[PDB]
C-alpha cells in the first residue's frame, strides 16, 4: 500500500479487539507521550486486546523528519505513508489508517479514530461495545445529522461552493473520536475513490457511509462522546467514552486522578 512505516503487530495471530488510530502532527510528541503513557498504553481491558497506532504523514522540515523517525524505532507504533502532512490534508491521514486496517488488521472487531487533545475511556467503551451486541456495519460517535457547511471563508472549518457545493452535509460523526466495527474499514477503503472528496475528513467518511447505506447509531442511551469538552469529575469521566479539549497536561493530570480515585465508589 506504499507505507514508509509500519508497527510490527501480527492481528491474524492475535486479533485485537480494539484499534485506537490517533492523528497528530509531526511536532505534537507532547500529545503522543502523553497518550502513551494514559488511555493509549496497550493491554487486556476486560481480557480484550487494546493497541494504539500514531497516524502520520510526511513533512518538509528534515529535523521533524528525524525527529519521526526516532520516535518509530523507539516506539514502533506509528503509521506514515508520504503524503504532505496538514491540516488540509487529514482525509489522506484518515483514509490511510482506514486503508492500514484494511490491508494489516481486518481482524480489528472495532477502531476508533481520534484526535490528539482527548480523553478516552477505553474500559467504558469496551463495556458498551460489549453490551451493544452491533458487530458489522457498526458506525458511532457523536452524531452530527443535519449540518450545513461552513461558508465564512476565513473560519478554519470553512469549504467554497466548489469543493463542497450542496446546503447539506451528509450525516457524520465528530472527527474528535468516532469508532466502527473493523469491517467498515474496507468498505470504506473500497468506495473512498468514487465518493466526491471533501478536505474535512468526518465529513469524507460519512459520504462513504452513506454511499454504503451504512447508518450511523447512538452507542448508548446517554451520551458517550463529547466534542465540546467536559468539567472534569472523576464520576463523570468514568462513564463517557470521550472529551475534546484536553491538553496534555490536563490528561496526565486527569488520568492521575483516575487512579488516585480507583476503588472508592460513585452513586
Ligand atoms: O479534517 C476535518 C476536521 O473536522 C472536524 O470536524 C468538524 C466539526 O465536526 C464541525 O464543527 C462545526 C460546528 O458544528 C456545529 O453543529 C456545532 O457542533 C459546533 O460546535 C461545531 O464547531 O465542522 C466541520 C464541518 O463544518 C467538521 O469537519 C474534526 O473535529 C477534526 O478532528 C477533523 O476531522
Ligand atoms: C497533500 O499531500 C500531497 C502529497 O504530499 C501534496 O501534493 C504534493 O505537494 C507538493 C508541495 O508540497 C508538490 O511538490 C508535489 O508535486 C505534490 N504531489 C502530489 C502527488 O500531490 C498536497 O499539496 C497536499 N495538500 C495540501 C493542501 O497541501
Ligand atoms: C446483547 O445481548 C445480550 C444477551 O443476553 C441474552 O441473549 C440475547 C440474545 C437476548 O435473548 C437477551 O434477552 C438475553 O438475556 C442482551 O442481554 C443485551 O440486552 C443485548 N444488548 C442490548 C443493547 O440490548
Ligand atoms: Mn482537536
Amino acid at each position: 500500500g506504499n507505507f514508509l512505516k509500519l508497527p510490527d503487530t501480527d492481528c491474524r495471530q492475535t486479533p485485537p479487539f480494539l484499534v485506537l488510530l490517533v492523528t497528530s502532527s509531526h511536532k505534537q510528541l507532547a500529545e503522543r507521550m502523553a497518550i502513551r503513557q494514559t488511555w493509549g498504553k496497550e493491554r487486556m481491558v476486560k481480557g480484550k486486546q487494546l493497541k494504539t497506532f500514531f497516524l502520520l504523514g510526511t513533512t518538509s522540515s528534515a529535523a521533524e523528519t528525524k525527529e519521526v523517525d526516532q520516535e518509530s524505532q523507539r516506539h514502533g507504533d506509528i503509521i506514515q505513508k508520504d503524503f504532505l502532512d496538514v491540516y488540509y490534508n487529514l482525509t489522506l491521514k484518515t483514509m490511510m489508517g482506514i486503508e492500514w486496517v484494511h490491508r494489516f488488521c481486518p481482524q480489528a472487531a472495532f477502531v476508533m479514530k481520534t484526535d490528539s487533545d482527548m480523553f478516552i475511556n477505553v474500559d467504558y467503551l469496551t463495556e458498551l461495545l460489549l453490551k451493544k451486541n452491533r458487530t458489522t456495519r457498526f458506525f458511532t460517535g457523536f452524531l452530527k445529522l443535519n449540518e450545513f457547511p461552513i461558508r465564512q471563508p476565513f473560519s478554519k472549518w470553512f469549504v467554497s461552493k466548489s469543493e463542497y457545493p450542496w446546503d447539506r452535509y451528509p450525516p457524520f460523526c465528530s472527527g474528535t473520536g468516532y469508532v466502527f466495527s473493523g469491517d467498515v474499514a474496507s468498505q470504506v477503503y473500497n468506495v473512498s475513490k468514487s465518493v466526491p472528496y471533501i478536505k474535512l475528513e468526518d465529513v469524507f467518511v460519512g459520504l462513504c457511509l452513506e454511499r454504503l447505506n451504512i447508518r450511523l447509531e447512538e452507542l448508548h442511551s446517554q451520551p458517550t462522546f463529547f466534542p465540546g469538552g467536559l468539567r472534569f469529575s472523576v464520576c463523570l469521566f468514568r462513564r463517557i467514552v470521550a472529551c475534546h479539549f484536553i491538553k496534555p497536561r490536563t490528561l496526565l493530570d486527569y488520568w492521575q486522578a483516575l487512579e488516585n480515585s480507583r476503588g472508592e465508589d460513585c452513586p
